[PDB]
């Protein structure tokens, strides 16, 4: 059985190896497209590639355990060894990633007691329960078992969060325990507060990085200075928050770090390799010490491979570098993946979101708002609702705290906006009449992912309040979208400031990959034969989302867009993206 071991260097099936990586995760992209996505990867020079694992997306609720369809990661690594691609797992259980809640499930969030990423019971309780169904699905996967998988990640760059040595020894025997003799090994930033917090006793360090390979070797080579040198993240590109310039990385400036890493007989991964898409609502944020920042749709990182998965002046670029390093053979891409545009698409068809609620939701009661995870919601929106007794005047609506953005209404009138990001938190409102109908629609934008505010509840997290006095007596609807079969529409009315459901028909000849320009649009969600493609917001940088080409049928396609506040009459479909307006 083949083993991946090192002593001076990595060795595998007698032979020393360099390993070159890439990163691909197999939630990122839809599974009609894995194979194209890891031909390309081969095709670059790449001997491995490396996925974390998404525990929310095994997991979604607790005890219910997911492994179909874009979650079947069973399929995904197979699909890595008939490519001919050793593989790397990382499964956390904590990924970072730039994914909602850092790959957590939103349920972790009502566990009693539970402290997060440290020698916690309720915590590690819920993780072993995960990791014992999970590793049963790897276990074949094994190299110890035959497979394709020759090493394991323990956490995730743990020592930028904690010191916790009993927790990372814990999970260490724990991931052990489960497998065979496969390699484990951590990963963190070259500094030595982090290597001081997430090196593990008996296990080898690797270091992520974007830049200066010497100093980042020098640092490693400070804790750990006779094992091969691994950068399990090169960052060679980077993502976007919404309201950024979108980034890039010139083919120069990574070659120059990649002969840095390489010369210094290193190993690599790159991240990413190939990024993909935050579909739905799977995207990540960040906090900065001011502000939250949430994570764009789009995954495509400047990768090697674009969003849609076109080879890039990268690629070449790094596959020409690699071949200085190692024999290749005559490159052979797979046919390239036709993009087509498909023209506007007239919205005939509109429904009120605050007009539809049984329609798509199950109202719940409390006696205090509640964040959205207590009422057994994961992502989207939720409205919350009650009413005032008495005509309070001129009062300020405070609403503690608002995680993260929410739209307001009076009687059925628009009011505003609050937002997380602060002093934004507060409106005027009138409240004239007998009674007041206060109904405040909010938008979970993402889960932090990583940082010290990661306990990152969504919804209203304690109360609304005009002036000190808090509104009690809730009315709630959790809006999830995963069933939308239940509108219905009218030509009618729609109304600005109000989200709105507008339906479309797309009719296609044959299914191609193709984008939405949303540009027109102002926030919102689209569906495509129910199919969430993820967020739009005109503040870009990303003003277009990805269709892939199996979310399409021939004939007619439901087209579905949720617009929160400005309307217009069409959407049309390029057969480009515009990820960097």
């Amino acid at each position: 059985m083949s083993q991946l071991t090192y002593d001076d260097s990595f060795l595998l099936d007698g032979k020393e190896i360099r390993l070159l990586s890439g990163a691909m995760h197999y939630f990122r992209t839809v599974p009609e497209y894995w194979e194209d996505r890891l031909l390309k990867l081969k095709a670059c020079g790449f001997n491995t590639v490396e996925t974390y694992v998404a525990w929310n997306l095994h997991e979604p609720e607790e005890g219910q355990f997911v492994f179909e369809g874009i979650a079947d990661i069973v399929r995904f690594i197979k699909t890595a060894e008939k490519v001919g691609l050793h593989v790397i797992v990382r499964p956390g259980p904590f990924i970072c990633a730039e994914w909602e809640f850092g790959g957590f499930p939103y349920w972790l969030l009502t566990v009693p007691n539970i402290k997060l990423r440290c020698f916690n019971q309720p915590y590690l309780e819920k993780v072993d329960a995960y990791f014992d169904v999970l590793f049963e699905r790897l276990r074949p996967l094994l190299s110890s078992n035959g497979g394709p998988i020759i090493a394991l990640q323990i956490e995730n760059e743990y020592g930028s969060f904690g010191n916790d040595q009993k927790y990372l020894q814990y999970l260490r025997d724990g991931i052990k325990k489960r497998v065979g003799n496969e390699l484990l090994f951590t990963s963190d930033g070259p500094e030595p507060s982090m290597l001081s917090g997430g090196m593990i006793e008996g296990i080898f360090e690797t270091v992520n990085f974007g830049s200066r390979a010497e100093s980042a070797f020098a640092q490693l080579k400070q804790y750990q200075p006779n094992a091969p040198l691994m950068c399990m993240e090169f960052w060679h590109g980077w993502f976007d928050h919404w309201g950024e310039e979108h980034h890039t990385r010139s083919a120069e400036s990574v070659v120059e770090t990649l002969e840095e890493i390489l010369k210094q007989n290193g190993s690599v991964n790159f991240y990413m390799a190939h990024g993909g898409t935050n579909f739905g609502f799977y995207n990540g944020a960040n906090h900065n010490e001011t502000d939250y920042q949430p994570t764009i749709t789009s995954y495509d990182y400047d990768g090697l491979l674009t969003e849609s998965g076109d080879v890039t002046e990268k690629f070449y670029a790094v596959r020409k570098v690699f071949e200085k390093y190692v024999d290749l053979p005559e490159l052979n891409l797979p046919a390239p993946i036709p993009k087509r545009l498909f023209g506007k698409v007239k919205f005939t068809e509109h429904a009120g979101l605050l007009d539809s609620l049984h329609r798509i939701s199950t109202p719940q009661k409390s006696e205090a708002p509640l964040p959205m995870e207590k009422y057994g919601q994961a992502y989207g929106f939720i409205v919350y609702e009650t009413t005032i007794k008495g005509a309070y005047g001129k009062q300020a609506l405070t609403v503690q705290d608002i995680h993260d953005r929410g739209q307001v209404y009076v009687n059925g009138e628009y009011v505003g906006i609050v937002e997380r990001n602060r002093g934004c938190s507060r409106l005027v409102v009138e409240l004239t009449e007998e009674e007041s109908k206060l109904q405040i629609i909010v938008e979970n934008m993402g889960r932090i992912n990583y940082g010290p505010f990661v306990v990152d509840y969504k919804g209203i997290t304690e109360g609304v309040r005009l002036g000190n006095q808090f509104l009690f007596d809730w009315t709630v609807y959790p809006l999830p979208l995963k069933d939308l079969s239940s509108l219905e529409f009218t030509a009618d009315e729609v109304k600005e400031n109000f989200p709105y459901f507008h339906k479309g028909i797309l009719t296609v000849d044959k299914a191609a990959d193709t984008f939405i320009d949303l540009s027109e649009w102002t926030k919102g969600v689209v569906f495509v034969n129910g199919h969430h493609l993820g967020r739009y917001w005109e503040i870009g940088p990303q003003q277009t989302l990805y269709v892939p080409a199996p979310f399409l049928q021939e004939g007619e396609n439901e087209i579905i867009l949720l617009e929160l506040h400005k309307h217009h009459q069409s959407v049309t479909f390029v057969d480009t993206p515009v990820l960097g307006a």
